[PDB]
């Protein structure tokens, strides 16, 4: 419906201003614009919420990584999307990546929302394992990189930039041109 | 009062570790430190005070990690053992870990905490730099790194691998094999 779907949007813009630290269902149904038993018949309870918030979240992260995907894009191109993807200057692309900073903050002492970071996490270093993989096959990528542990850095050099990013310590674009040069230290 | 400074920006890591930023009550500080709420405001003179303090602290104790056994010679030696002495099975390093986790997501939103964050941050950022500008000299590293870039990105790379580490989604050993190939891959 619709409506969890705008529930949901609400949850991350309260995530994402407030933190989720002493954030309560009730807080969250303010914002949604419904009462905290229609958002528990919605998710049954505070985790179940997170959850469904962490993954409408993840969906638009995605979305925003493959963008402008093409039929045999070169492994250059499927890394700076999925690398660039969710640092922009587009309002929507920093109100999910505003949430998705609090929610991997939170999964330390949030311990039932470490299961689904670390899966949707998984998907995304997956995106560029393969797109490695695939370039070791043909040569076009240096063979001595080892592409699990290659991805996993990659993207988590994304997440501690966006973090500066969004405490407004680095500008859009050095954030992007620092990716840009691990790419190209990758390829080259 | 210098002990006393450092009682109180010792209990002040450990609240800001295990509560965060709203669970951080001077009240509960002081009386940790053996000190009265008034000589904390002597000292900081208010909680920002006391935050930006934090940060210094904080960052004065991973300093001591960074440079443990230094001098050990290399630039590779200095630049590995500072990269790595980040992420440690040691009680002292987690802690400082949990607690610049917790600011560099608090500032997001709470916008008083950016300057200092952002002050501390470029301190450690400059120990990598220079190292990197020291070594371009000696020839040790590929003249064509940008050092203030390069080292913005290292020590981003280790932010964000710690916000997983403190997940539990990367195991510590990874977490430092993977900042050694990272070292090994700027080091070629």
């Amino acid at each position: 419906s619709e409506r969890r779907d705008a529930i949901l949007k609400a949850s991350a813009t309260a995530i994402a201003q407030r933190g989720i630290r002493g954030l309560r269902v009730n807080d969250v149904a303010e914002v949604a614009g419904v009462s905290p038993g229609l958002l528990y018949y919605h998710f049954k309870d505070r985790i179940g919420l997170l959850e469904a918030a962490l993954n409408y979240i993840n969906d638009r992260a995605r979305a925003y990584r493959s963008e402008g995907e093409g039929s045999g894009d070169s492994a250059r191109d499927r890394l700076t999307r999925s690398l660039l993807g969710e640092i922009q200057d587009r309002p929507e692309v920093v109100e999910n990546s505003l949430a998705w900073n609090e929610l991997r903050a939170s999964a330390v002492y949030e311990e039932a929302l470490r299961d689904p970071l670390a899966r949707t996490t998984a998907a995304w270093v997956s995106e560029i394992a393969d797109a490695i993989v695939q370039a070791q096959a043909t040569g076009e990528i240096s063979r001595s990189l080892d592409p699990q542990p290659t991805a996993v850095t990659m993207t988590a050099l994304v997440e501690g930039l966006s973090g500066r990013w969004l405490c407004k310590e680095i500008s859009t674009e050095d954030a992007r041109s620092h990716l840009l040069g691990a790419i190209d230290v990758v390829m080259s």
